């Protein structure tokens, strides 16, 4: 946490981050910041190792309003899993199919929601034989990320725009 | 005890439930308070806690709240803030520790809260100690459960306060 926080570029921060992430077993991650009365998340901070094809699909798509993590994050400060239960529309069962593609199936996000009204988002994603042991793997860790992702946030909002 | 915490019902019960955690975890006094999107008039705020009543007056009466370097850390911070001595710098601030310790306010943490609806708030958390090498050992060992109680009681508590 001290390394991150120290860290004095874009460039560098994001590869402690990377691997912290990776020390805890998460295969992909997304950082993503907005700042302030935005809402134009294409346009965003966007920091990780998601597959190149499947951000750019997303982008293209305007996945961002079919996403159901992206709309837990303007309701809620607490973690989402990516249960099969969130999909619920016939595009999200689309997305979902897609995103199973691209290899991001198991996994979570922890909404961000900084002091001077940055909103974004540090997902990670795990790759495991069932449910049941990314739950147990995402479990297992879930403290340390919380800390994590307030520091990444505390962070990642002054690289992202100052 | 965290879920106990969503599903309370009204403010009365949710309260009871914070106080009664915080408390288990070896806290003297709790602070709980969420003012609402776009607003910084600090009076009319849904305060929950057992901070002492004539030191909640004073500090209303005085404007403690553009005093409390705690107060201003939490609009620049998602990071907790530990009430050490070198918290207080100004002049108004020496006083305002004088003032606190009397009131049996001097060892503790303050924790910031940023909620999804644009909500502004804080979780403080007191120890009576015997000093603060003490103090900061206890509240480090607890510190990762408090991490997750913050955003818990920031989620539940901001649907119940408006
Ligand atoms: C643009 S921003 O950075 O400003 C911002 C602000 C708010 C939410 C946010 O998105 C967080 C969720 C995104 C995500 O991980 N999607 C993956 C992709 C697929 C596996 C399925 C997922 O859940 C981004
Ligand atoms: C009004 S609100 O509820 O909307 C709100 C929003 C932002 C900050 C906030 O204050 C958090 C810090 C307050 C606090 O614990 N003070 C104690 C009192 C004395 C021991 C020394 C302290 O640190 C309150």
């Amino acid at each position: 946490f001290l390394e991150l926080e120290r860290s004095s570029g874009k460039l560098e921060w994001s590869a402690i981050l990377q691997k912290m992430a990776s020390d805890l077993g998460f295969s992909k991650i997304l950082f993503g910041l907005l700042p302030k009365d935005s809402q134009d998340y294409e346009n965003a901070f966007i920091v990780g190792n998601y597959p190149a094809a499947w951000r750019e699909h997303y982008d293209r798509a305007g996945y961002a309003r079919v996403d159901p993590t992206v709309s837990h994050c303007t309701q809620s400060v607490l973690p989402i899993f990516w249960e099969p239960s969130i999909y619920q529309t016939r595009k999200q069962h689309e997305f979902f199919e897609e995103a199973s593609a691209a290899g991001l199936v198991y996994g979570l996000t922890m909404p961000l929601h900084g002091a001077r009204g940055e909103l974004g988002a540090l997902s990670l994603s795990v790759e495991a034989e069932n449910r049941a042991e990314a739950n147990r793997f995402m479990e297992s860790v879930l403290p340390t990320l919380w800390m994590l992702k307030d520091y990444a946030l505390q962070s990642g909002a002054g690289l992202a725009f100052e």
